[PDB]
C-alpha cells in the first residue's frame, strides 16, 4: 500500500466500528469516500475518528481539506484536528 491507509473509527453510543481501506492506485479513493459519506448518514455516526495515514505534505494538505468537505457536507460543529507529520486525525463532535 505504500502510505495511504484511509482508516474510520465510529464512536457510537456503547460500540467503537473500526473499519481501514488502505490503498496504493487511484480512484479507488474517491470510489470509497462516496459509499462512507452515505454509510456515516446512514448509521448517524454522532463521535468520528477519521485518521488518513498519508504519503507527503501537499497529499496531507488535501487530504485535510477533503475530509472537511466530507464532514462539513454530513453537519458537524466539533472539528478537532492534529496532524503527525503526514498523518491527519479529525475527531469529529456532534
Amino acid at each position: 500500500h505504500m502510505k495511504v491507509d484511509i482508516t474510520i473509527k465510529i464512536q457510537r453510543d456503547g460500540q467503537e466500528i473500526e473499519i481501514d481501506i488502505r490503498v496504493s492506485t487511484g480512484k479507488e479513493l474517491e470510489r470509497a469516500l462516496q459509499e462512507l459519506e452515505k454509510a456515516l448518514a446512514r448509521a448517524g455516526a454522532r463521535n468520528v475518528q477519521i485518521t488518513i495515514s498519508a504519503e507527503n505534505d501537499e497529499q496531507a494538505k488535501e487530504l485535510l481539506e477533503l475530509i472537511a468537505r466530507l464532514l462539513q457536507k454530513l453537519g458537524y460543529k466539533d472539528i478537532n484536528v492534529r496532524v503527525n507529520g503526514t498523518e491527519v486525525k479529525i475527531e469529529v463532535r456532534v
